[PDB]
Formats: C-alpha cells, sequence, structure tokens
C-alpha cells in the first residue's frame, strides 16, 4: 500500500502535494528534503522518474525491497511510505544527519573510538540481520553507506546492489581473486573502520582502481596504529576483520561475541552530543 506516511506509529493519508520541497541533498547515487505540511515532519524523498535509466531504476527498486521488509531492524534506515503517481514513484525515508564519509571530511581528523564502537555494533548487527533474516549480502560496505543523525542513531544506508560489484577500494581479497562470500563485507567493514579511526584511507597514493587491488593482495592488511591509544579490543577486532584468507575470517555470529562488540552494547555513549558539536564546525 502507498499514499500513506507512517512516522513514529502514526499513519497519515498523503499525496506528494502534501509535501513541500526543501531542496536537493548530498547523494547523486534523486533525493529531496521535504516537509510534511500536515505534521511539519521533515523527511527524505527519493524520486524515481518513470522515464529514467532502467539500470538505475532497477537499483532503486531492489534497495526499496529490502528496506521495506526490514522494518524490524533498528540499524537500517526506514521507509515511511511511497507515492505512485502516473509519472513518478516517491520513496519517503527517514531524514538523518550525514554519511560517515562527510563526518570524516568535516572532522578533518580521526573519529573517536567510542563513536566507532557504537557504529561497529550497528553495522555488524545490520549485516547479520540481512544475512539471517533475508539471505541478503550488502556487498558495498563503506563510510558513505553508514548514516548518523542528531539523536545518536547509526544505521545502514541504502543497498541497491545487494544479492541473495562494489567499490574497488573496499573490496575483499577473495572478490579480487576468487578461487571458487558473506565475509567479503567483513573486510570492507574493517577497511572502513581503519579509515574513520585514522582519518586516512588505508591504501594511500593509489592513482588507478587496479593499483588499489594490487596493494590489497600484494601487501599486508592495513591494521590500526598502536600510538593513538586504541584499546586492545578495538585492534583485535580490526585485525580479525582484515584477515586475508577469507576462510579464516570470522562470521557475523563469531564477530558478535567479540569483546569490542560486547563492550559497546552495554556502554552508554552519548553519540547525539558528539554529533551535534562536530556538525557545528562550519565550512
Ligand atoms: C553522504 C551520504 C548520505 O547519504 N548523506 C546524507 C546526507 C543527508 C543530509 O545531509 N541531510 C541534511 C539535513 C538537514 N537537516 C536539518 C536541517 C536544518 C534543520 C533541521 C534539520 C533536521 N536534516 N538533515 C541526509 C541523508 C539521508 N537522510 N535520510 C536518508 C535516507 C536514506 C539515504 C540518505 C538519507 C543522507
Amino acid at each position: 500500500q502507498t499514499g500513506y506516511l507512517t512516522i513514529g506509529g502514526q499513519r497519515y493519508q498523503a499525496e506528494i502535494n502534501d509535501l513541500e520541497n526543501l531542496g536537493e541533498m548530498g547523494s547523486g547515487t534523486q533525493v529531496w528534503k521535504m516537509r510534511f505540511r500536515k505534521t511539519g515532519h521533515v523527511i527524505a524523498v527519493k524520486q524515481m522518474r518513470r522515464s529514467g535509466n532502467k539500470e538505475e531504476n532497477k537499483r532503486i527498486l531492489m534497495d526499496l525491497d529490502v528496506v521495506l521488509k526490514s522494518h524490524d531492524c533498528p540499524y537500517i534506515v526506514q521507509c515511511f511510505g511511497t507515492f505512485i503517481t502516473n509519472t513518478d514513484v516517491f520513496i519517503a525515508m527517514e531524514l538523518m544527519g550525514t554519511c560517515a564519509e562527510k563526518l570524516k571530511k568535516r572532522m578533518q581528523g580521526p573519529i573517536p573510538e567510542r563513536i566507532l564502537g557504537k557504529m561497529t555494533v550497528a553495522i555488524v548487527k545490520a549485516l547479520y540481520y540481512l544475512k539471517e533474516k533475508h539471505g541478503v549480502i550488502h556487498r558495498d560496505v563503506k563510510p558513505s553507506n553508514i548514516l548518523l543523525d542528531e539523536r545518536g542513531q547509526i544505521k545502514l544506508c541504502d543497498f541497491g546492489i545487494s544479492g541473495r560489484a562494489g567499490c574497488a577500494a573496499y573490496m575483499a581479497p577473495e572478490r579480487i581473486d576468487p578461487p571458487d562470500d558473506i565475509r567479503a563485507d567483513v573486510w570492507s567493514l574493517g577497511i572502513s573502520l581503519v579509515e574513520l579511526a585514522t582519518g586516512q584511507f588505508p591504501y594511500k597514493n593509489c592513482k588507478t582502481d587496479f593499483e588499489v587491488l594490487t596493494k590489497v593482495l600484494q601487501e599486508e592488511p592495513p591494521l590500526l596504529p598502536g600510538h593513538m591509544g586504541f584499546s586492545g579490543d578495538f585492534q583485535s577486532f580490526v585485525k580479525d576483520c582484515l584477515t586475508k584468507d577469507h576462510r579464516k575470517r570470522p562470521k557475523y555470529n563469531k564477530l558478535l561475541e567479540h569483546s569490542f562488540i560486547k563492550r559497546y552494547e552495554t556502554l552508554e555513549v552519548d553519540v547525539a552530543s558528539w554529533f551535534k558539536d562536530v556538525m557545528a564546525k562550519t565550512e
């Protein structure tokens, strides 16, 4: 069913002219910031043009399929509803602060471990939920697909190439050189964790896509430095994700029993405040 917006448990009959367009947002991968006139809620709306590129439209619809059946996962962005007009489909998603990539840009430096700990719990539980509940592999884990909001929430973004290929920079060794699969996302999570923890992308000074792949296979996994005060548990987690033999790489169920995960499940970390203060610094 479409033509309904449900926010916080309250469903409102709606059409797209009940929404005020407040402007484009930061994803070319079209999304608008819109305001529900009936309630004042500000939401994100994807506009899928009927006459659009069917390669991209297929991707919007696969992303929407897993989003829609994933409403009981608190670590995946939710869809408030849809509007199917004669010319367009509008997908109303919850509005969040930014992607972890832009956080790294605005921060101009490392993200603290206590924020990465809550993030690591969220993405792992999101990917584990996708595998067990829906048999879905993300295959494109990267900081641009990790979202954060004013209220300390961290959620998996949008997965339009999910299967029941990704960016070459975060691709696992066994996807570069498959000997002949769910552990390929664990590697990209580790590369993203090292990137956000150091403020640098691990494989540095790479000019072409193929050169990045070359250093993934030719060189040792990029682990966390020991002179930044990282906890032993954090380093143990990163080295476990960034294991090069995919058979010796842990599954999600073994990953969730890791001390790093177990600590930040029960440690109250104020992500909301840290997020608002970092977002305050202008450019
Ligand atoms: C970088 C990757 C990404 O997905 N980025 C992204 C950015 C934003 C975003 O920048 N939103 C701006 C914004 C402004 N407010 C705001 C402004 C003034 C006063 C009050 C408020 C609340 N809020 N947000 C948003 C998104 C985004 N939001 N929801 C979704 C859902 C699915 C994908 C992306 C997404 C993402």
